[PDB]
Order: C-alpha cells, then structure tokens, then sequence
C-alpha cells in the first residue's frame, strides 16, 4: 500500500488596496497566486518524490490549474489574467497533471497491484473517471510501468492573512 500525499502549496498575494473612505474599510483585489510544492508518495516506510515527463514529444508532463464557480459540478481551465494567476484565498482550485511516475527503487522492482491511495485528497485518472484508489505495476528497475494522471487540490493561503 502506498500512501499519495500532496504538499502542493498555493500562495496568493493582492495587488491592489482599496480604503472605502465612508467606513475606513479595507479590501484586498487583483490576486497574484504563485504554486509550489511536490506529491510526495510513502511506500514500506520510505518516501518518494513524484516525476514528471520532461521530454520534447506527447508524453510531456502539463501542469493545468482548475477553477470552480459552483461547489464543483462545473470546473474550467484557469487562463492568465495580466500576466498572472488570479487564485483567490480560500478559492476551490485543482492542478491536474499527466505522465507522472515513481522510482520505488530496484528492492521493489517487479511487483504487482500495489494499490495508490491518498490521505489528503489526490485523486488518480483512470476509465475517465477520477478516482481515490489505483493500482499500479512497477519493472525491473522499481519504476511504475505506467503513467499516472493525477489531480491535485490546492486551497490558496492568503499572504495578508
Ligand atoms: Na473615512
């Protein structure tokens, strides 16, 4: 059983102050959000780093941010706004992410149906559906055979909090 954890961490900053005079107010606008951190897997009391496919062709690893209107029956692909991500504190986001791997080391080479799951939200791809469980392969080397689709979510905190 391998444990999936995330520690992707989104931190957004205002760029803008408003004072309403008429009450002496403050409200923080126009959010810059920057994303950082990694998925972190805990396997036989080890933990692992995951990787991502850096290479010219299809399989390239994307990084897609996520936003919800709703609680999160309608989700759309976050664009730039001013040349920033506008994450809000607070706000519902997601980072999906393709051609992910593992190097479990060659102690776990050629293991079968080792089962992923997540004690803090990461969701796996599979049958189109986004799923809490995966099972997966590892070759000769402990690596995991095939690619892993996964969907991250990220809360932004709030830098003025
Ligand atoms: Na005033």
């Amino acid at each position: 059983d391998v444990n999936v954890t995330s520690n992707v961490q989104a931190i957004t900053s205002p760029q803008t102050t408003t004072i309403d005079n008429q009450t002496g107010a403050v409200t923080y606008s126009n959010w810059d959000g920057k994303v950082n951190g990694t998925v972190t897997a805990t396997y036989n009391g080890q933990s692992y780093t995951a990787t991502l496919n850096e290479t010219a062709g299809k399989e390239n690893s994307r990084v897609t941010p996520w936003y919800t209107q709703d609680g999160g029956k309608t989700w759309n692909v976050l664009k730039k706004d001013g040349g920033v991500y506008r994450l809000e504190p607070a706000g519902k986001y997601q980072l999906s992410v393709n051609n992910v791997s593992f190097n479990f080391g060659t102690a776990n080479a050629n293991k079968k149906n080792i089962t992923l799951t997540s004690s803090n939200g990461v969701q796996f791809r599979e049958n189109g559906q986004w799923k809490d469980s995966i099972k997966v392969s590892t070759d000769q080397n402990g690596a995991v055979s095939q690619p892993l689709t996964l969907l991250i979510p990220i809360t932004p905190v709030d830098v003025t909090n």
